[PDB]
This record gives C-alpha cells, structure tokens and sequence, in this order.
C-alpha cells in the first residue's frame, strides 16, 4: 500500500523539524519512504498571526494498516513534535496527515481518508502532485483535474 502523507511545521526553523520526522516516517515498522516532495513555504490557512508554514509531500510504502500507520504518525507528532525552549516545552510543531491510503475509502472516528480537506487544500494538492502527477482519487476525481478547476496558486520553494 503506498500511504501519502502531509507533512506541516510551522516553526521559524522547520527544517530540522521535519527532516527529524522524514527519518521517523523512514524508522516506521513495515514502511519505507518511495519519495518526497520538495518542501514549500506557504502562508498558513487561518490567522495570519502564525508564522509561514514548511509543507512537503510523502510516498510511503507500507503494509501496515491505515489506524496502525496513524497510530505511528501520531507518536511522532508527540515525539518529534514539540521542541525545547529553555522554560519548558513548547507547542507541537509538526503536523503528519494522511491523505490517501492506497484506493481505500475510510469513514471513521479515528481516520476520515481522503484527507477532508485537502481538495481546498494548495499546500496538500501541489506538494502532492510533484510526485504523482497522475493520481487518482477512489471515486475517479483526478488530482490533475481538481489543480485545473480550482486553479490554486503554485508555492514558493522554501
Ligand atoms: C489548517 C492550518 C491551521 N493551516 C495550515 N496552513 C498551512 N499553510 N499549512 C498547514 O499545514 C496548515 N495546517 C494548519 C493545521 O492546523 N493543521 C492541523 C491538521 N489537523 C489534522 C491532524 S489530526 C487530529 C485528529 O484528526 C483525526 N484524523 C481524521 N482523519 C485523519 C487523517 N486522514 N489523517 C490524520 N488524522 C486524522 C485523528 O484521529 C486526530 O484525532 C486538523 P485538520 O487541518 O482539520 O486536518
């Protein structure tokens, strides 16, 4: 099953933040990255208030199940997720959605897949379509297409 993952830091300094996750995404049971996007310097969808968000875009080969992989996904985000300022802990920088997994269509308390949202989504769609341009979704949309019809803007590299 290839899962495809968003990743989300909103940190000043991300980088290191999200490399640490790609290697924990890596370090999964039964799972290895295929690819990864570029990372991308997007303007975060909410109050402008938060800083710009780094968004990048994961193949991932598992043969995990989807809640499983999720359980995974959400020890890191409480592992990898907060990072020390001298105080104390500061809030989770780092956010690991699954998009798709495989073809399957899941509905639950736990997992809605597709992602809910990301058809509104920009930092999820380009990322995404970087590296599979020719993805389609379980009820046959086209990821290609949804990019035609809304016509979001591109991202800027980080
Ligand atoms: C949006 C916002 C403010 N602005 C942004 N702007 C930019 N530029 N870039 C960004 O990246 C970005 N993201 C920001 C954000 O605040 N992001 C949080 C993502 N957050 C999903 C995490 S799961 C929490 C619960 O969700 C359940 N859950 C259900 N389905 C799934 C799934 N398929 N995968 C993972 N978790 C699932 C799971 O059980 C858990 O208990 C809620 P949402 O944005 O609404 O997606």
């Amino acid at each position: 099953t290839v899962a495809y993952i968003a990743i989300g830091s909103n940190l000043a300094s991300p980088l290191e933040q999200v490399n640490a996750a790609l290697k924990a995404l890596g370090d999964i049971p039964e799972s290895h990255i295929l690819t990864v996007s570029s990372f991308y310097r997007t303007p975060p969808l909410g109050p402008q208030d938060q800083p710009d968000y780094l968004n990048a875009a994961v193949a991932l080969e598992t043969s995990l199940a989807p809640e499983e992989l999720l359980n995974h996904t959400q020890r890191i985000e409480l592992q990898q997720g907060r990072v020390r300022k001298a105080e104390r802990w500061g809030p989770r920088t780092l956010d690991l959605d699954i998009m798709l997994f495989g073809n399957e269509v899941i509905n639950t308390e736990r997992l809605t897949v597709p992602h809910y949202d990301m058809k509104n989504r920009g930092f999820m769609l380009w990322p995404l379509f970087e590296i599979a341009p020719e993805l389609v979704f379980p009820d046959g949309e086209m990821l290609r297409q949804i990019l035609h019809t809304r016509a979001f803007d591109k991202l800027n590299k980080w």
